[PDB]
């Protein structure tokens, strides 16, 4: 059948325009686009990552209580996508940060995420995020924020979902090994944490340019993170990826996708970035019918699954 466990897409909107908060739908965000999720879904793709901001989804505190509007438009997305069979993983795409502030309190961010993990706690397809891309912050203080979200998902209820954990240096699977051993800590009653890294391929991982570094450097900068989860006995996602509409890139995504699949034993699968109505000609956008990657990659991508 297929190469991993898992292989789809981000589906990006509901964090866009993160100067308007809360903002207002169909001005500074909007919710992805079921009919075009389900296309991807036909191709094949079974998980698909839903950005969201923390503070449109609980305004004000950490602590308070959900904003029903916001929260109602991104569950429908979910719902539509485990509705399918399909993995949905709900992705507080906030870089550690509340309100632009580094967030440095445990227990109000175990309540953030009791909160929100009680209103799917019965979807056994729903898949938690704790964050994404912590970064310049004490990596004790992440490897906390990632416990105390597990601790506020089980307490919720929520035991049967996978938590994707990341870690600190916008949890890049290429220097994983240099800032973020000691993610290892990290314990889950329910034992469904999967190690999520993310992988660009420009020269300074930041996934902004459609230029690659080499044909090879996909493979080369997956290598440490592998031998990392095998040696560790961890089991790991690669939550984004993308490259550029050229050969260079699409064979050094191919060569790191390769080492993935042969090393599937760890690695439970990939999610591109991004699809999503809103991208128009962005350089990496998997949004049918006309998206720049879905052009040039997804038949590359219907390889491995
Ligand atoms: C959601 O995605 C679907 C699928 O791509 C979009 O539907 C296309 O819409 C155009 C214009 O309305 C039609 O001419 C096509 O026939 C549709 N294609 C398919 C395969 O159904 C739809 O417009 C998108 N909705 C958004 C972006 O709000």
């Amino acid at each position: 059948a297929s190469s991993f466990e898992w292989f789809g897409s981000n589906e990006s909107g509901a964090e866009f325009g993160s100067g308007n908060i809360p903002g207002v739908e169909g001005t500074d965000y909007t919710f992805p686009n079921t009919t075009a999720i389900q296309i991807l879904i036909d191709a094949g793709m079974n998980i698909f990552r839903v950005p969201f901001l923390m503070e449109r989804m609980i305004p004000t505190e950490m602590t308070g209580s959900l904003d029903t509007a916001y929260f109602e438009g991104y569950s429908e997305v979910i719902n539509y996508i485990t509705g399918k069979g399909a993995h949905a993983v709900v992705d507080p795409h906030n870089f550690g940060r509340y309100y632009g502030t580094p967030i440095s309190s445990t227990s109000d961010f175990q309540t953030f995420w009791s909160t929100l993990a009680s209103q799917f706690k019965s979807n056994d397809l729903v898949i938690f995020d704790t964050n994404n891309e912590y970064h310049d912050m004490d990596e004790s203080v992440v490897v906390a924020l990632n416990q105390a979200a597990i601790d506020g998902i089980r307490d919720a209820g929520a035991t049967t979902q996978y938590i994707f954990v990341e870690g600190n240096a916008y949890s890049g699977a290429w220097t994983w090994t240099t800032y973020n051993t000691a993610m290892v800590a990290l314990t889950d009653p329910s034992d469904l944490i999967v190690y999520e890294m993310h992988q660009y391929l420009d020269s300074d991982g930041s996934g902004t340019s459609d230029q690659c570094v080499s044909s090879t450097v996909g493979q080369e900068r997956v290598v440490d993170a592998t031998t990392w989860l095998q040696s560790n006995g961890k089991l790991g996602i690669l939550g984004e990826f993308a490259g550029g509409a050229n050969s260079v890139c699409e064979e050094a995504v191919e060569g790191m996708l390769d080492y993935l699949a042969e090393n599937s034993d760890v690695w439970l699968g990939a999610s591109w970035w991004s699809a999503g109505p809103w991208w128009q000609d962005y350089i990496y956008s998997m949004e049918p019918p006309n998206g720049i990657a879905y052009e040039s990659y997804l038949s590359i991508l219907e390889t491995y699954f």
